[PDB]
């Protein structure tokens, strides 16, 4: 069986069980389980799938070197799209409230949860709650009985907590750390400061790469009890790497992508965002750039917006982009070498993943 | 050592804890420490730690009549600690989103957190989040070795999905089920067809009871090694009665108690919320007063909310209240008595929490 098919199969598996136990177990009515039908399509479905899948892609290559019984490789296939539909499902919930707490318009080329009529704030904030408690009741009732199931509960929840504390990064990078304060109404940070390669380092490693690469990869390895295959600081490492550099792209996608084929009007300059570029253009500007870049960024109105997007192009952040890109190749590769002393198999998969990464 | 200084200690080492583990683990610089550090105090303290201190009260009964070194004394009380400030995270998540999703003003005398003016919501939504991300946090570290992680995380989680699909059914409370759709903006129902007394008991068995009251008399039993001193099904049962007493009470001062006491402006008018006044009301009304209350109910102008509580005066719901009383008694009663049958420990815990809420 296919893939993606078996994975879409789990999908509508998991959705069935999470409604009809909302009906046996917690008073539920056809209506409202109707609306969390919708919900869960609307917020977990459209992407590429490329964070489940690399559970259900960790898992098959294993299978191809590993001696098991055909039912033991369908439960470990069926595991790893559970834990898969898990990584979707906790993407998800941040999404939703993401897009609530950025005010964002779109996504996917469709209105943010929120935004549907019927849908509103108030029940938005809680339908992301719901999301992210689904992953929990997937977990226990799937794995009740597996080897796995402490390691991975441990696992997830030390992700889900590294991407919150990545949000709070992420949100507060604009501000001064210093003039940080519950009481008082936080400005733009004036001198940037703290718009450094390491500050941004940080954001990204927290909000994206630890959900983005760190669990598929983790997760492969716990449902196929391989975890001794790999030295988990590489792994580490290769996520971190590679994470970092998915969202490089985003951040320049965000600036210089139309809004069609991104699905969305980016608006990182507006928001005052410590993106790559922003970071990357004021390690290189002199200081009239940096004083234009002052004057013109992290407001609304199009034509400060503009000057921004000028002084980004004029820049040449291109050619920083393909000194940064040479950078990571080299690393990816060496960490993939080394990831082969223990295991080809797992090193291949990383070698996949890179592939979807650079060149996506 | 008294109880409470135990509790208010264990805070602060919990705190520390997590504090510091954000240092040395996911490189949070001092400023932003200092920030959770008043979030955490902001949201998760001022209140009576009646969910936390049950957990304490639970256990300690059981140390009474139970032989234990000294030391494991204070280990099932440091645990019980633990596990009380994980209910008290818990209630500050919720309390948290809740305010953010109902645009409520104030909370026990101070504005909600959302409302501070270096918070904002973009903030407070996440730290939110962050504030639930706590108590798995503080479960791994603590109890990492304990036989009763496992029963613990599977109830505390079951408990947190409750609260959350009681959410749903308490925010949608007052549109007609058949017309919830994402697709289409939700009016107010006009029949008040599902303002019964059935329905209103499912908004408040899972969006209150599962996590006052279920939690911390389990929590307490878990950390006890005392499960098998009682018949779950009796906790449960007896849970859910005092904890919907608890909310009528609540929906009562919302109309009644003056602001000043309630610590905020009570809003269940406004907010056309299923609230026992309004299903007692609806349940003794003539065609006339019906008609009244349709016209006001639900509409933020003062004058129409004076309209409804005339009504409520009116109609003597004072006396359904003593009659609701004294069958709340009768079966919080039967229900001890039955408890006594395999614990005289536990059921004295449970008539100390119906006292509690019988004359707070
Ligand atoms: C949770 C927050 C919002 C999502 N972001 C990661 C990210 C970057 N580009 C994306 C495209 C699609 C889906 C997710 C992402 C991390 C912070
Ligand atoms: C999470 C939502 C808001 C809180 N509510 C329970 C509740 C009722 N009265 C209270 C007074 C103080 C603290 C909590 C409560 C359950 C739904
Ligand atoms: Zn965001
Ligand atoms: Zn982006
Ligand atoms: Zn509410
Ligand atoms: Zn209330």
């Amino acid at each position: 069986m296919a893939s993606m098919e078996r994975f879409l199969s789990v999908y509508d598996e998991v959705q069935a069980f999470l409604l009809d136990q909302l009906q046996s177990k917690y008073e539920i009515d056809p209506n409202r389980a109707r609306y969390l039908r919708i919900m869960m399509d609307t917020t977990c479905l459209g992407g590429k799938y490329f964070r489940g899948m690399t559970v259900v892609n960790v898992a098959e290559g294993f299978l191809a070197v590993t001696q098991h019984d055909e039912a033991t490789k369908e439960r470990i296939l069926h595991d790893a799209c559970v834990g898969g539909w898990m990584i979707e499902f906790l993407q998800a919930h941040y999404l939703v409230e993401d897009d609530i707490m950025d005010g964002s318009v779109m996504r996917r080329g469709k209105p943010c949860w929120y935004r549907f009529p019927g849908v509103t704030t108030q029940c938005a904030i809680n339908d992301g709650i719901i999301l992210k408690s689904w992953t929990q009741i997937m977990a226990w009732h799937y794995f009740a009985d597996r080897p796995f199931l402490k390691d991975l509960l441990c696992l997830f929840q030390k992700v889900d907590y590294a991407t919150a504390v990545g949000q709070m990064y992420d949100v507060t990078s604009m501000c001064d750390s210093n003039k940080l304060d519950p009481e008082v109404a936080q400005p733009m940070t004036t001198d940037f400061a703290e718009f450094t390669p390491a500050i941004y380092k940080r954001i990204v490693k927290y909000k994206t790469t630890f959900y983005t690469y760190l669990l598929p990869l983790v997760m492969g390895l716990l449902v196929s009890e391989a975890a001794a295959s790999v030295e988990m600081n590489l792994v580490e490492r290769v996520a971190h790497l590679i994470g970092e550099y998915f969202q490089v792209q985003d951040d320049v996608m965000d600036c210089f992508t139309p809004p069609e084929q991104l699905g969305k009007v980016g608006t990182d300059i507006e928001d005052a965002k410590c993106s790559w570029l922003a970071v990357t253009f004021l390690g290189k500007a002199n200081a009239a750039q940096v004083a234009e870049f002052k004057a013109n960024y992290g407001e609304k109105d199009p034509a400060k917006v503009a000057v921004v997007k000028r002084l980004y192009s004029k820049a040449n952040l291109q050619a920083d982009f393909a000194a940064y890109e040479a950078e990571v190749v080299r690393e990816v590769e060496s960490l993939i070498e080394q990831l082969k002393v223990k295991s080809p198999t797992f090193a291949e998969s990383v070698a996949v993943v890179w592939e979807k990464t650079h060149k996506r």
